[PDB]
Formats: structure tokens, C-alpha cells, sequence
């Protein structure tokens, strides 16, 4: 198991636009299109991050092309936050997956403001942060991939995905 399995199996691979579970205009592995109601503004959004005329509709490969660059986006993005670098230098492999799979999905300034979790992370607080991270609107929302995310920080190991 690694980042990339993980996120797939949280994500999905849709090749056609669709609506995440907030509504807004999304396509392959998770990649956000815009936040815009225009389905017009979401086919535009898309031509221009794959670079042709796509009619709302792409390749396998074009899917795990934005796959690619939005995990790398991430990584790097934590690395850049002066409040998340922290606590991913501090952490083990495993769980360093899971704070990339929170920044995936909530983006980088969702997670750098679930303070008091990152602080109870940086502490190896397991338990603590798993109650934690549990009372937020992100858990609420999205449930059972949430407890998928917080099983891997309070455990280590990849139990959840498997
Ligand atoms: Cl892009
Ligand atoms: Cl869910």
C-alpha cells in the first residue's frame, strides 16, 4: 500500500465530469475542477489543465496524469507550510501518507488550521488526535472515509485500506 493506492481507493476514477460530494465539477482521481455552478466553466477548467478540446471526457492516462501532478502538489505544499512540515518530518511513513491524503482532499490551509490535531500528532498522541480529528465538520461529512484516515493515524499501520 502507498499514497497513490490509498487516494485511489478514497477518490474513485471517473472518466466523464462529475460532482464531488460537495457538488462542485470534479474528474479522474479527485481533481477538483472548479467550485463554479457553470458546467461550461468546468469544461473550460479541464481543456486547459489537459491542453485540448476534451468535450468533459478523457483518457486513463490523462486522469492519472492530473493524479500525479496533485499528489506531487500536495507533498510539496505541505513542505511549504510552515505549519505542516512539522509535523511531517515528525511522523512515521504511514501516517505520513495520511496527512497527505487529508491535504489531498480538505487542501493545505484546511489542515493547517486543524491545529490542535497537529499538535496532538507532533506529540504522538494517537488516541487523543483520533478523537480529535473526529469532531470536525470533515468527519461529519465524509464519515467513513474520514475513520479510514484516523485509523491509519491512530494505528500506523494500513488495516483500514486493507
Ligand atoms: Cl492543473
Ligand atoms: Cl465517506
Amino acid at each position: 500500500m502507498n499514497i497513490f493506492e490509498m487516494l485511489r481507493i478514497d477518490e474513485g476514477l471517473r472518466l466523464k465530469i462529475y460532482k464531488d460530494t460537495e457538488g462542485y465539477y470534479t474528474i479522474g482521481i479527485g481533481h477538483l475542477l472548479t467550485k463554479s455552478p457553470s458546467l461550461n466553466a468546468a469544461k473550460s477548467e479541464l481543456d486547459k489543465a489537459i491542453g485540448r478540446n476534451t468535450n468533459g471526457v478523457i483518457t486513463k492516462d490523462e486522469a492519472e496524469k492530473l493524479f500525479n501532478q496533485d499528489v506531487d502538489a500536495a507533498v510539496r505544499g505541505i513542505l511549504r507550510n510552515a505549519k505542516l512540515k512539522p509535523v511531517y518530518d515528525s511522523l512515521d511513513a504511514v501516517r505520513r501518507a495520511a496527512l497527505i491524503n487529508m491535504v489531498f482532499q480538505a487542501g493545505e490551509t484546511g489542515v493547517a488550521g486543524f491545529t490542535n490535531s497537529l499538535r496532538m500528532l507532533q506529540q504522538k498522541r494517537w488516541d487523543e488526535a483520533a478523537v480529535n480529528l473526529a469532531k470536525s465538520r470533515w468527519y461529519n461529512q465524509t464519515p467513513n472515509r474520514a475513520k479510514r484516515v484516523i485509523t491509519t493515524f491512530r494505528t500506523g499501520t494500513w488495516d483500514a485500506y486493507k
